[PDB]
RNA sequence: GAACGCCCCGCCGGCGGAUGCCUCGGCCCGGGCGGCGACGAAGAGCGCGGCGGAGCGCGAGACGCGGUGCGGACCCGCCCGCCCCGAGAAGCACCGACCCUCGAACGCAGCGCGCCCGGCGCCGCCGCCUCGGCGCCC
């Protein structure tokens, strides 16, 4: 699909994927949980995720989501650990970073985490079966997901 | 307080397939035509292309074969092939043939068997061959 940042006077690297076989709802906190942070500890930080040293804080979607001691100073109380998200947000990092070092050489040390959106793909359909001779749906909810990098926001 | 939610002061993204325009299709009326089959129909099965599933077509001569006319450069991919005052690709019309199993379906059965060395079903009409009767007579 298409961007959904519009600025036009600053230096930016920019990923995207679509179509992503991942939660929707565990995508969208992982992406909102690093928004604002330097790409130095934005990296560091999910890695903690994956070795449940820190928390994603859950601000949008969090009813059963249990309430834990890693979220102390955040706004909230409740968050979890999603491995798979973490697993595809990394990589995306990586592609932007990787695309702004390049098209103008700006190191890591002045590269920000400034936008993001992730947006609600089109899912597989499976079927299970219910009692009484009925049938029912068993979907997937799949997302788009968009990144961009650059210089502190002011 | 923030956040969640809600409204929109506006700028962008998704999901979905409405609206508009388009149409080798339907529907209605009128005119023609009225043309199947034991010379095996209608229908069914199986098989057939250089690389070939479906549908159209064809029948072991199988994605076609011949004859008379017409036509005159192509043959959707990859190849082949054709090319010329006739040498002949596409296309068209009539005509002659080929035409596996089942089916009115015809040696019996439906996939297995015979009688006889041509062959070998039922009904009816007309003839003909060979015959029966303590029918009527001689
Ligand atoms: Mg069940
Ligand atoms: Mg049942
Ligand atoms: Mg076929
Ligand atoms: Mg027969």
């Amino acid at each position: 699909v298409k961007y959904a940042f519009k600025s036009d006077n600053l230096l930016v690297g920019k990923s995207r994927r679509d179509g992503v076989k991942a939660s929707f709802k565990n995508t969208y906190s992982t992406c909102r949980a690093i928004k604002g942070m330097g790409v130095k500890r934005a990296f560091a930080y999910l890695d903690n995720v994956l070795n449940h040293k820190e928390i994603v804080p859950f601000f949008k979607f969090y009813k059963g989501v249990g309430r834990h001691s890693q979220a102390r100073g955040s706004g909230t109380d409740k968050g979890r650990w999603p491995e798979k998200s973490v697993v595809v947000v990394k990589d995306i990092l990586k592609q932007a970073v990787s695309n702004a070092k390049h098209a103008h050489k700006k190191e890591e040390d002045e590269l920000y985490v400034i936008s993001y959106c992730v947006n609600r793909a089109r899912g597989r359909r499976r079927r299970t079966f219910r009692a009484h001779g009925r049938i029912s749906k068993y979907e997937s909810q799949p997302c788009h997901v968009e990144l961009i990098v650059g210089p502190k926001p002011l």
